[PDB]
């Protein structure tokens, strides 16, 4: 019920729809059509009119920009309707598609062998080093630094001198992003723990510290379908071949605890 903004990868989902071709833009004219697929994303149960599509596309824009149905660049709609965060990670992904978390992972690997789903922050552009050539991807000196640089404004204000796994994730070009598929709120980082701790209690039987096939897929549907309720079937494959493809490290079938920490937004302190 509460209010929920479009964030830099959902927009983008919407874009593709209109913009298939990537010119970047979109008629001017179809600014009314780009707000019903937002608000129908957003309150995915809501029954939208065309009356809402006005009230919730002018407010999201100057009274001027409401009457603005040329061409719209891409920049420029999400200069309206994106906050600075999902923004900048709408621009880096365009001019950096590095839609790679296989070796994401293995990177994110070397710099948190421990999985405690952090990274120093003193490792940053080390760490953007590594993931560029994991994507075999050469960028110039300069852009390498204002993209460090600039990544350490939204995922290190504390500036405590650690960015969180659950940020950096962000920067991949992934329409479904492989883990930014949980909920990121205040407690919402909190309760999917307990309910974490407990669900991985109840399947490791043995008490060892890995779950294995049944466990594994009985986790997974005893942990998603709380997390993301209302998810499909066949859709727990994926989800079971993408742990020990992004996550345990021996070919040894099991699922770490830590390791699965990760991948739920959670962190596990051993």
């Amino acid at each position: 019920s509460a209010f929920a903004n479009l964030d830099a990868a959902g927009f983008l989902q919407i874009w593709q729809h209109f913009d298939a071709d990537d010119n970047g833009y979109i008629e001017g004219k179809e600014l009314d059509d780009f707000f019903r697929h937002m608000l129908k994303k957003l309150q995915p149960k809501d029954k939208i009119t065309d009356e809402r599509v006005q009230q919730i596309k002018k407010s999201f824009m100057s009274a001027y920009d409401a009457t603005f149905d040329g061409r719209l660049q891409i920049e420029e709609l999400a200069n309206m309707i994106l906050p600075q965060e999902e923004n900048f990670l709408l621009i880096f992904r365009r001019e950096a598609p590095l839609d790679n978390s296989v070796e994401f992972m293995k990177i994110w690997r070397k710099y948190d062998a421990d999985s405690s789903g952090y990274i120093s922050a003193a490792e940053l552009k080390n760490f953007l080093k590594d993931l560029f050539l994991q994507h075999k991807k050469k960028i110039p000196p300069n852009k390498l630094d204002e993209y460090t640089d600039a990544m350490m404004k939204i995922f290190d204000k504390n500036k405590d001198g650690r960015l969180d796994l659950n940020d950096l994730a962000r920067i991949l070009a992934l329409q479904e992003n492989f883990l930014l598929q949980f909920k990121m709120d205040a407690s919402s980082q909190v309760e999917r723990k307990r309910d974490f701790e407990k669900i991985f209690a109840h399947y490791d039987v043995s008490r060892t510290g890995a779950l294995e096939g049944p466990e594994v897929d009985g986790f997974v549907k005893d942990m998603m379908e709380l997390v993301r309720p209302s998810i499909s079937g066949g859709d727990l494959d994926k989800f079971r071949e993408c742990l020990l493809t992004h996550c345990d490290m021996n070919k040894d079938g099991k699922i770490q605890k830590s390791e699965l920490a990760l991948c739920l937004g959670l962190k596990h302190k051993p």
